[PDB]
């Protein structure tokens, strides 16, 4: 199975923000990660999640990864922009959402 990566997009399967997209910002191991989206869940409220409660998406933000590699942190706004790029790719899949 694919191993979760820093900067990788997830869809939340179970949790407060079920069905919403988020970003992995820390990997404990392949079972537990921390997520934040910079909006509904800010970095200082990052949530520890069991991977059973997440769907890994095939999208990884190099900008988020760089921020962590160099400095060990990321801003909320950089997470929002990472998610926005994902949303832009899939706009036509999502445009009938209400
Ligand atoms: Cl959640």
């Amino acid at each position: 199975g694919p191993s979760p990566e820093i900067g990788q997009i997830v869809k939340i399967v179970k949790g407060r923000d079920r069905d919403q997209f988020s970003v992995i910002i820390k990997r404990v191991d392949d079972r537990f990660v921390y997520i934040a989206d910079g909006d509904k869940r800010k970095v200082d409220r990052a949530k520890r999640k069991n991977m059973n409660h997440l769907k890994l998406i095939d999208h990884i933000s190099p900008e988020v990864r760089h921020s962590f590699e160099e400095t060990g942190k990321v801003t909320n706004g950089k997470l929002r922009f990472a998610l926005k790029k994902f949303l832009e790719e899939h706009a036509d899949l999502l445009k009938e959402g209400e």
